[PDB]
């Protein structure tokens, strides 16, 4: 809904792609979001086991 | 030979195809010159006609 698109949660996110996009809001007067496509990968699922005897 | 496609000879002479060009040369590694056409287009013809009696 907002857009983190760009990657603010961190300014160490900034990748070439949001520096193109900069110039091109610069020499742009108008601008369209085409599509966002998003793609979660899970590499692992990790509990965290818990061992009580009482105490 | 030289390169006045930018239009130097006149500082007075710069279209956003020259700054879009200055933003990709910021962007960019590297460039090629593709291609390069020069059209002359002659509006007039003019010669100064010099009627001359003695003195």
């Amino acid at each position: 809904q907002c857009i983190w698109w760009r990657g603010l949660q961190n300014a160490a996110n900034v990748n070439q792609t949001i520096n193109n996009m900069i110039a091109l809001n610069t020499i742009s007067y108008g601008v369209r979001f085409l599509k966002a496509k998003l793609c979660i990968e899970v590499y692992a699922v990790t509990r965290k086991r818990l061992i009580q005897t009482g105490a």
